């Protein structure tokens, strides 16, 4: 891996920002690897989370937020077009209303803001992946 | 322009970071356009500047830093391989010792750190350019 995992990147996001994460799962899908991305409101890992994204590869994706320390209503989707053993490209685009989530160019979900994305001060990429690059674009 | 100019982007830089700026001069070279990039230590434009980069297109590049509010010893180079009227790509790579500056893939200079690059909290892109994209990569 080019970057350490868990990878905690201080960020400032606004509408129009784009988070691009490139990496590879470190296990085959029959071994149940996961990939987690958290849009944290501070560097402390107990802080509130504006957007939590957790892929169980070849299985499903769980999404949520954490407000006042409490997990809210979980959202999910079965569309997880990652490929076993291959590098992936995960793009999270900050729209005025939602985060649009693309997996290898394929839009899979829009997670609607319950707090403004400018509250996000850190992005953490974690679990069973090797990280090639993380880029924040405007 | 896709982004407003002057463009002030809050950032957190470390060794291995890469700032990629894509844009076009808004005047032809006989009209003396300039492009300025400042690696500021805070959002206030009077704060200290770890790295100041000022291109007079078709002419020369001035580089400096500002410490305790005082401009230090100016550095310069005559190599400015920008093309009249064309989009450029300016990459600033944060090495452990220096910022390596590439213009359209061409390394033109290495500005050595006099304060650690982790002191940089804002990048400002300014003057006579239209801005297509700014990306911070790791
Ligand atoms: O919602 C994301 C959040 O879920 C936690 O696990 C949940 C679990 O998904 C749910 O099925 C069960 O009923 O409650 C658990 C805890 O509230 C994870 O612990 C957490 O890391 C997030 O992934
Ligand atoms: O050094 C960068 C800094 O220069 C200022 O202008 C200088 C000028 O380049 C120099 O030739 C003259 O002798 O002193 C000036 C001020 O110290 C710019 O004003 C400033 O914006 C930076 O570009």
């Amino acid at each position: 891996s080019s970057l350490p995992v868990p990878y905690k990147l201080p960020v400032s996001l606004s509408v129009g920002s784009c988070v691009i994460i490139k990496g590879t799962p470190i296990h085959s899908f029959i071994n149940g690897p996961q990939l987690q991305v958290d849009f944290y409101t501070d560097m402390d890992e107990d802080s509130d989370i504006a957007f939590h994204f957790r892929v169980r590869f070849g299985n499903h994706v769980v999404m949520n937020r954490r407000e006042f320390g409490i997990w809210m209503l979980e959202e999910t989707t079965d569309y997880v077009p990652f490929e076993d053993g291959k590098q992936f490209e995960l793009c999270i685009y900050v729209h005025y209303n939602e985060y649009e989530i693309k997996v290898n160019g394929i839009r899979i979900y829009g997670f609607v803001h319950r707090i403004p994305p400018s509250f996000v001060k850190m992005v953490q990429v974690s679990r069973d992946i090797s990280l090639t690059s993380v880029c924040v674009c405007n």
